[PDB]
């Protein structure tokens, strides 16, 4: 919410408390999975065309016991932004792959999860330097194009170590570059999205697979968004950056996420989806294998823009085999409820 | 303090930096104490009858250097409330147990601690699923009651399992309903609170003391507040429910606190108390012996809504012996001198 | 920001995202250091006279991933004001030598680094009880005055324990007592602060440089505030109180910061610097030894009063020798560059 706007500056406080529970037989996917979010997004008018921002997230988990709580930022950025020039942030944010793969991550709780966290470019990470561009230098009106860099995240001790340094090589990344171009026009939506990274020395000498010199992707996206519905769909093709359970990463990957909503006028709002992440030349023995896949099905329930509950039911269409049970990947059926307030 | 309220949604953002300090010939219990919490109580309208909330409550540690700072979420829910029918929350919050028990938990900073948090349904804990109803229906002008429901907050490795798994076995509890009955009229209040739970299997199988298929409160409460006076009394019987240090539960407990307040118009407000706990068949020689017995007496200042200052002095009557001692239980005397800002 | 003003309570919740990214040959000092800070400043109006007031303030690092997220809570204390008589408050908070030595402590990054934070009663720590006088009882219009007295801080297990006790004996501080006197006049400033503290039996017994009953510290300052420009130098000289890495304390050390600024109309403002810790008899065979010693040269830029940008450029003076090998004190250059948001 708003709570604050004088003299040029306006600060936004928002936030969510969201009431969840997981059922399934997976027992690590079922119970308790109430969590928060608290945020602020600034915005300073420096000039006619000039104007500073910064945004802040947070989660702090609502499911654990007062001896240990774990909490995390999500994004943390400060920005530049002028009118049919541009705008510069940078800090922890969104790779640019999301320009495009968030077009699928629209479900309440699940979907999304073709890819991490800490990912080198392809959603959330530390160090990211991005340049925006708004309908083309005003000149193309819904012409969106962004590029970015993100500086190595090394390791905690030793060489290949940055201030930042973290032990979990999932989470590492070294020098990348990515871009994206997005078109919308009255409903439709194209877009694309590249990205490229080195990968560090721990995270290709520790026995792990889809090792390689760089992480890479390649996305497109297509999407609908008129009329009380709601249709989407991305294609991501990745080389060794795709995450492999605990094994490591895919050699090769095929991610494929669709998406259809319909919004009721009464508050309802059903949705139907489908996810895919096929591995390909994995090596140590399993050659083409499904890391992801499964059918997503519910609904949401507005009873206000500040309040809202819905069911989320992941269908696992995952077998359970000796691939999945060495990365650890889940093969079984979630249901997510979920009753939220926001601000 | 309400920092928002626009179209149907209200907001209050709360907090307290409580500079405090503790002392005591225990050096464990001697020292800093310096605290602060956060928070907010969200409400949306909805219609006529409905309204949705959430609220989130937080606290920080202001004793502890830069290196290490522990904080956690004491509660964290979202509801539905609707007119004359009832309110329905889920999320980490009191348990039902406490809508009776905390008619004594009114000291600035002992007392109410005959129980723990994360100690099955007593106080907070994570999960819980509560109905209420005020003046039962509408019909009896204060008479309310309530129904709760605590799913299993299980062991983090092997089964017994649940996705907000907890190591500390004093932390976990299986699957629990209680409830408690309410009722005030012109000052006066009794009230009644029963729970039972499942304990978990890493609760009942790790060599501890008060092990049973069943963790179980029964309490009855009285009270009386009006004309400057505050008394207030509560007993509470528990089986394989109160903790006893670190040596396990009692099978049996016979808990008793009773408060006595007044408050002077210009802003002093004394206090005496005097909490108990006997634990009865306790196991492994030990018999029945005290758990907690001490007098608590001191007063606060108020100088304002925004700002106090208070004495509180914990006269501990236990007696060092080997039970004590093996329990790890504090049997020495504290004084908690407080100031304290609010907003 | 002032978000709340209402009925003599008024809150200013107030905070930063710094994008923040350090170039250095030291790969423990090269990397993304973004950082976010948050806190709240009350002030609640008791009487004519008397009013009371709360600070809290908190760094949430934005340079990590989500898997490990660190934050700390700089300071946290409650207190109450009486006009012309002195205020009085408790908490975290900063000793009172920083009421001299921040006069240097004024670089975008660097700088404020001959003390650490939890060094006794040099700068940021916990239990400090301080008394302050502004314009001498308001009969010299001003003369500053302050006492402060800061609890022993000890350790988390055995004797010379403290409730909020610490392993890291860096951290730990015995009982301690300290002053400060300020005179600004139209400009000038003129300044002192003396420092006493025990130091614990943990800090004296585990084989560490600088031991010694008592951790003591004497400064002066001087400095120029007006006509767009800013001079300001301190001198302190300590005794078994100035970390030397991890080797221990300095048994004596000669602490210099001198600092010069120009503030140009237009929103630039440029800046040089000195700083410099001398070592004395350092024991253990190393003689006279700098700790610290390093020219800081840069700029920022404020585009408003909400957004700014800087350059801060750390010349490294010291050698590389066996000393700072053996400390794990830094050498090398580090380059910091800065977009910051503020509220
Ligand atoms: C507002 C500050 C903008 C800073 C943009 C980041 C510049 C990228 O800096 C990069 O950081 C990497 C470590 O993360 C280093 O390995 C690279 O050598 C360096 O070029
Ligand atoms: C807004 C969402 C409301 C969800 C209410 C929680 C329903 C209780 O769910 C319970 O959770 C336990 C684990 O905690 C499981 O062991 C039980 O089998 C399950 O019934
Ligand atoms: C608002 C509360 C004000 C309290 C002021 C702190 C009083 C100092 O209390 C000191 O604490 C030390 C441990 O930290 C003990 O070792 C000392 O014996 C004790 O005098």
């Amino acid at each position: 919410a708003e709570i604050y706007n004088k003299d040029g500056n306006k600060l936004d406080l928002y936030g969510k408390v969201e009431g969840l529970h997981y059922f399934s037989d997976n027992d690590s996917k079922d119970g308790d999975k109430t969590y928060m979010r608290l945020g602020f997004k600034g915005e300073t008018q420096v000039t006619d065309q000039l104007t500073g921002y910064g945004q802040w997230e947070y989660q702090i988990q609502g499911n654990e016991p007062e001896s240990d709580n774990s909490s995390w930022t999500r994004v943390a950025f400060a920005g530049l932004k002028f009118q049919d020039v541009g705008s510069f942030d940078y800090g922890r944010n969104y790779g640019v792959v999301y320009d495009v793969t968030s077009w699928t991550d629209v479900l309440p709780e699940f979907g999304g999860d073709t890819y991490d966290s800490d990912n080198f470019m392809q959603q959330r990470g530390n160090g990211f330097a991005t340049y925006r561009n708004t309908d083309f230098f005003g000149l193309v009106d819904g012409l969106d194009f962004a590029v970015q860099y993100q500086g190595k995240n090394g390791s905690a001790h030793g060489e290949g170590m940055t201030t930042n340094g973290r032990d979990d090589v999932f989470e590492q990344n070294g020098d990348g570059v990515g871009g994206s171009i997005t078109y919308n026009y009255e409903g439709f939506g194209i877009g694309a999205a590249v990205s490229s990274s080195k990968r560090t020395w721990d995270q290709n000498n520790t026995g792990l697979i889809g090792t390689g010199d760089r992480a890479e992707t390649y996305t497109g996206g297509l999407k609908y968004d008129a009329n009380n519905i709601y249709l989407a769909a991305q294609y991501t093709q990745t080389y060794n950056a795709t995450r492999v359970g605990s094994l490591g990463w895919a050699n090769k990957a095929q991610n494929f996420e669709a998406v259809a909503q319909y919004q009721f006028d009464f508050g309802l709002r059903p949705f139907l989806a489908y996810l895919q992440s096929k591995g390909k030349n994995l090596g140590r023995g399993y050659d083409d294998e499904d890391i992801l896949k499964y059918v997503d099905v519910g609904a949401t329930y507005y009873f206000n823009k500040n309040m809202s509950t819905y069911v989320d039911y992941k269908i696992n269409l995952l077998d359970d085999n000796r691939f999945t049970r060495d990365a650890g990947i889940n093969t079984d059926d979630i249901v997510a409820l979920g009753l939220v307030y926001q601000f």
